[PDB]
């Protein structure tokens, strides 16, 4: 399955996140999404800390919402790195 580590929008809006799903939803692409802010000001710090193990990172510059991942577990990016990836 990809992976796509984001925000629910109806806590946080997030349109890169929704795009993300509803563009692995047209390509018949199973996903799982994982939201890092299950309430209002409130981050899951467990799931941000996966997310940089994942990334293999040790800051958070510069990361934005959405980050997906792809099947066999490589990092795509954001969802201009993921429009780019079906091409």
């Amino acid at each position: 399955m990809f992976k796509v580590y984001g925000y629910d929008s109806n806590i946080h809006k997030c349109g890169p996140c929704d795009n993300a799903k509803r563009l692995l939803t047209v390509k018949k692409q199973p996903f799982e999404f994982i939201n890092i802010m299950p309430e209002k000001g409130v981050f899951d710090d467990e799931k941000i800390a996966e997310l940089l193990t994942k990334l293999g990172r040790d800051t958070q510059i510069g990361l934005t919402m959405p980050q997906v991942f792809a099947p066999d577990g490589s990092h795509i990016g954001g969802f201009d790195q993921l429009r780019e990836y079906f091409k």
